[PDB]
């Protein structure tokens, strides 16, 4: 899509670890992080922390079921945030996001620190803005 | 100070627990969170998650020793951060973060949530821009 307030959330595996990934779909920015469990509060809370940092007004998912507990339907509503329907499911940040971890993985012990490290390499890789650079002016322009 | 790169970091204590702020210094902006010690461990991936998501050039903070550790240190070396040396310490987004978080605090369970909720709350609250619009507006200027 490329609204500006659209957002996925999608959790992916590695290392038998939980990580929550959300793309800024006009932009291909990126926050992600590893979750201990892959849960109805953990998505929640991250949706929270999300909404508070950007203006996020819908949320796509790959797996529409993520949406369904009533602890993320509480965040959707306090956070005024709304369900997006302009996204047709057609059965990959995933394995690119995977791509960048996989090559920084030994600068870290722990996963969730690779993780951080995988999200600025790819939020700031230029190809000639970069992810970065891209979501602040989309959002900038779109205020004023 | 106002250079657009700039961040605040420090810690308060609520209900016996430790959160970490972060303020964007031209703008307002802040990104906070519960964390379970006042530890370098968690200072240095709270900066890495940071860096990943603004442009941090330089970091602040009230409390010197915060930044003495190696694991905080190899961070900032990590993300390329520096320490800020413009500001002097003369001894309160503390106070007023935590009057939100007053505000909002039977609104849920943990303090964590209600944490994420203030957040939301300041970022947003007109006074005529947010400091949310703030901080994109500086930023995107900065680039372009
Ligand atoms: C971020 C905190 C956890 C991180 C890790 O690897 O997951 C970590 C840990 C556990 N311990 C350390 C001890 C010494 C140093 Cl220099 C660095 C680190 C780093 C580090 C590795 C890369 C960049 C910054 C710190
Ligand atoms: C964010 C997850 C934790 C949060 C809390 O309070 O710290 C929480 C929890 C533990 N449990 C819930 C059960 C039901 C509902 Cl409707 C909402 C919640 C909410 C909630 C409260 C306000 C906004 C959204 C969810
Ligand atoms: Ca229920
Ligand atoms: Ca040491």
């Amino acid at each position: 899509d490329c609204s500006p307030g659209i957002w996925q959330l999608d959790c992916t595996h590695l290392e038998g670890k939980v990580i929550l990934v959300a793309v800024h779909v006009a932009s291909g920015y990126i926050e992600a992080e590893v979750i201990p469990a892959e849960t109805g509060q953990e998505t929640a809370y991250f949706l929270l922390k999300l909404a508070g940092r950007w203006p996020v007004k819908t949320v796509h998912t790959d797996n529409g079921s993520n949406f369904t507990s009533t602890t993320v339907k509480a965040a959707c509503w306090w956070a005024g945030i709304k369900q997006e329907f302009g996204i047709p499911y057609n059965p990959s940040m995933n394995k690119e996001l995977k791509k960048i971890i996989g090559q920084v993985r030994d600068q870290a012990e722990h996963l969730k620190t690779a993780v951080q490290m995988a999200v600025f390499i790819h939020n700031k890789k230029r190809k000639g803005y970069s992810a970065g650079e891209r979501i602040v002016d989309i959002i900038a322009t779109d205020i004023q």
